């Protein structure tokens, strides 16, 4: 497993080796040693998992959790192909307002660790694209907020030549700048404090 | 999410609801609240995950970890279709020697919790079948043992109309009864002690 720090502070791309034999293939998308090496502590305790399947051209996001309590996440693409996007919405972060992207496919699988307090989006590049997540806390509707992924300010890589397929909640989402003004974005210091508790060495 | 106790003591089948919209489908394969209700405590700390893809007719198993240290697992089928099999190989268990099976498909997805000490096997019923696991301990080759899945004493449902595709290590595995005589099986009491430590609420 190789680890590469993303441009959004604390976000990490992991590239597992793919093992093949006559029966099929194997990857180990999360591995404690590689994770600790890159992050400095183990994964959060897992509260919930997600299996999301999307049609080509679906854009989901930008999703974040009200912080506190916040949510950290670990995601990979288990089928199909996605452009995964991390957006740093943590006020005070050295990388506030920046994003980075990871192409997730089946030939060269990559997983991403999303710190507490960041935003997540993706676009499905193929039908039957599965995004598989581990979360640090169960999804609670009242704590789950959204920002506009289509915000021309951000210029996210979410246009693939079809009209995007977007939910109501994502379509009407306010922009990053509007959320900031309203006091709705996570604070970087607070986010890192929570994150260090979640990923503390037992 | 609904939970159902399997015939192997402590093994549990979870049935998440399938949510659908214009974008696709969503299931939540692992959910802490349902898990805690059924098991009595939260999932183990996740040491490692697995993404395994198999051709139709592959049979993997029966696999178990030397106990101690042992491994508990949580598994679901993220693509394709599998017959998932849990085998109680824990000497002293009230359900020793029994197995149970769960059909894992895309239409009515099911996840299974495998206690410490039990054996696991599955048969892939479609090409490109993906089994997705969370593990309590990282895989260590020297601790990963096998038992014969073809054992006539068990009658596992593993031939589906094509010549089974089996690894050499699985093909030459000894039977459950032989492994018991050789002293190679997990002990139930020990397994339960490990399990209680892993899944403690504190
Ligand atoms: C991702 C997720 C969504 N949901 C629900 C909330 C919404 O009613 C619906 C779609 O959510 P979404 O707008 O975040 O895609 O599914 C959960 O209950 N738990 C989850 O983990
Ligand atoms: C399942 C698994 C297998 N392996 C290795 C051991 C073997 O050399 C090969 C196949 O293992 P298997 O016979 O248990 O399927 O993959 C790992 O290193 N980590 C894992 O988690």
């Amino acid at each position: 497993m190789q680890a590469r720090k993303l441009a959004v502070d604390g976000a990490i791309e992991f590239t597992p080796r793919v093992f093949a034999d006559d029966r099929g293939l194997l990857i180990l998308p999360y591995q404690e040693e590689a994770f600790v090496e890159a992050h400095g502590g183990p994964l959060f305790r897992v509260a919930q998992t997600i299996h999301s399947m999307s049609k080509r051209g679906v854009v989901r996001g930008i999703h974040y959790t009200v912080t506190p309590p916040g949510t950290a996440k670990y995601v990979y693409c288990a089928r199909g192909k996605a452009m995964d996007i991390v957006i740093d919405i943590r006020v005070g972060s050295p990388t506030f307002g920046q994003w980075d992207s990871v192409l997730m496919d089946q030939q060269d699988p990559r997983a991403v660790y999303l710190p507490v307090g960041v935003g997540h989006a993706f676009v499905a590049l193929e039908d039957d694209t599965v995004m598989s997540y581990m979360l640090s806390r169960s999804y609670v509707t009242q704590d789950e907020l959204a920002l506009s992924a289509l915000d021309p300010a951000l210029g996210l890589p979410i246009d693939i030549g079809v009209e995007p397929i977007v939910s109501d909640r994502d379509r009407v989402a306010i922009t990053l700048a509007e959320a900031q003004r309203q006091g709705l974005l996570p604070d970087y210091t607070t986010s890192q404090e929570i994150e260090r508790r979640l990923t503390a060495v037992p």
